């Protein structure tokens, strides 16, 4: 049980992977059935005919980056058959809308760099597995609560979008959250507790002002990092003792606030900020007070 289309390659030494990349392919070929890899990327494919894995029942591995794939010739409930599916690479393509059904055991699932104007609620229904997501340089617009399901995401990148809001509601082992470059102008009270473990957020290049804020918004025990650079803020947010980064350059900061980084100074109660960005804004630097390091006892770079 050898066969293998002529267009593709399959190594003796490994019979359970087939190479099909790099090749002017304009079509898919039928998956032999004993095939675990395949690698399709590169190409100028249209379309993913209806029926193309199902003899491959035990395919691990599906790469289709960088081909010409529409949204209208994803071929109906094509990797519904799959239920061992880990990986999956549609990245650089001209889709317009999520594709799926997607099976419940993926892992890693890559869609950026397409014309994706929107994530329905439903899209990703089932994917507890799910570790990694790339959604970036797309068009979309809103996610809405596709998100809440996936107990075992750490990784989002949403950015370089058409956001105009923020999705509703974050799964519990996220750690990684990017939103730069879209268009988002307000942020709910209390956005960031619902996630223990977040670590890193970039939401530089929007469209945020502190009235399109709460203020205990940014007030998160786990963030290590912060980026709100370029956007339309008049007050420095306020943020928890933990944070150590914190990027606020491009803004229209008109003054210093000690209270936004120390509620209440003492002898074991400060900031842990290393990093602080504060230049770009409508401040100088003699507007923070002379015993500032008392609060920001540990900050090594401080621009204004
Ligand atoms: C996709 O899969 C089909 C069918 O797969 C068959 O059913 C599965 C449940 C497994 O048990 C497979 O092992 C099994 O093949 C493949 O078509 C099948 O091809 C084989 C040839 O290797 C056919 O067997 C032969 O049939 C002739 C005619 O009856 C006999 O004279 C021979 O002695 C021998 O038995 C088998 O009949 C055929 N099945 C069907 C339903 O047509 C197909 O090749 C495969 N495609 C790819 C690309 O892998
Ligand atoms: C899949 O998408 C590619 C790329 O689409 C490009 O990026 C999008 C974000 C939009 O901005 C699109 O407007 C943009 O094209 C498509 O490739 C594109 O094909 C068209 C023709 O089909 C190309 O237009 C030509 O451009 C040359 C100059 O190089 C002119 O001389 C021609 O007269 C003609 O106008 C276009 O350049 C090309 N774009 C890229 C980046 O290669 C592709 O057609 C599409 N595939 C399907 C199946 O929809
Ligand atoms: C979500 O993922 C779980 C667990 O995945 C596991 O953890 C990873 C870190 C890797 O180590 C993976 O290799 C590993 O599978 C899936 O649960 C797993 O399901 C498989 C069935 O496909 C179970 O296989 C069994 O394993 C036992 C040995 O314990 C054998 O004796 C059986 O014959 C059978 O092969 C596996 O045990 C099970 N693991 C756990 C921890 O539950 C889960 O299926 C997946 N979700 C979806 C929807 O696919
Ligand atoms: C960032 O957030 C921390 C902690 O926030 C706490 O936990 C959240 C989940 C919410 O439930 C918050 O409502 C809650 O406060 C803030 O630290 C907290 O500051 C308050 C002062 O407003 C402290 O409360 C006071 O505590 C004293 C002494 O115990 C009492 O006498 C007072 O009556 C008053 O209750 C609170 O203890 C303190 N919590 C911790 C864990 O340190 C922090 O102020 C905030 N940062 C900014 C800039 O707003
Ligand atoms: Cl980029
Ligand atoms: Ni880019």
């Amino acid at each position: 049980p050898r066969d293998c289309p002529q267009e593709c390659d399959c190594p003796p030494n490994f019979p359970t992977a087939m190479y099909c990349d790099n090749r002017n392919l304009k079509y898919l070929p039928f998956v032999p059935s004993r095939m675990k890899y395949v690698y399709f990327q590169n190409n100028q494919i249209t379309s993913i005919q209806e029926g193309v894995f199902d003899n491959a029942t035990g395919l691990l591995w599906i790469a289709l980056h960088g081909n010409q794939i529409t949204s209208d010739k994803v071929g109906r409930k094509v990797f519904s058959k799959l239920r061992h599916l880990e990986r999956l690479y549609l990245d650089h393509n001209n889709l317009t809308r999520m594709p799926g059904p997607l099976p419940r055991s993926l892992r890693e699932l890559h869609l950026d760099h397409n014309q994706i104007s929107r994530v329905p609620n439903n899209a990703l229904e089932g994917l507890e597995n799910l570790t990694a997501l790339y959604l970036q340089h797309n068009e979309i617009q809103e996610v809405g609560s596709s998100m809440r399901g996936l107990r075992s995401l750490i990784l989002l990148d949403l950015s370089y979008n058409h956001l105009r809001k923020v999705p509703d509601g974050l799964p519990s082992a996220l750690e990684q959250l990017y939103m730069e470059h879209n268009n988002v102008y307000t942020v709910p009270d209390s956005y960031f507790r619902g996630a223990p473990k977040l670590l890193y957020v970039r939401l530089s290049h929007n469209s945020l002002t502190n009235n399109g804020l709460a203020s205990n918004t940014f007030n998160s025990s786990s963030l290590l990092e912060l980026d709100l650079s370029y956007n339309q803020l008049q007050k420095i947010p306020p943020v928890n003792t933990n944070l150590e980064n914190l990027y606020l350059q491009g803004n229209r900061i008109n003054e210093f606030s000690i209270s936004s980084f120390c509620t209440v100074v003492d002898v074991v109660n400060f900031s842990k900020l290393q990093v602080l960005r504060l230049d770009g804004n409508e401040i100088k630097r003699s507007a923070m007070p002379a015993d500032a390091p008392l609060c920001l006892r540990l900050a090594s770079l401080i621009e204004i």
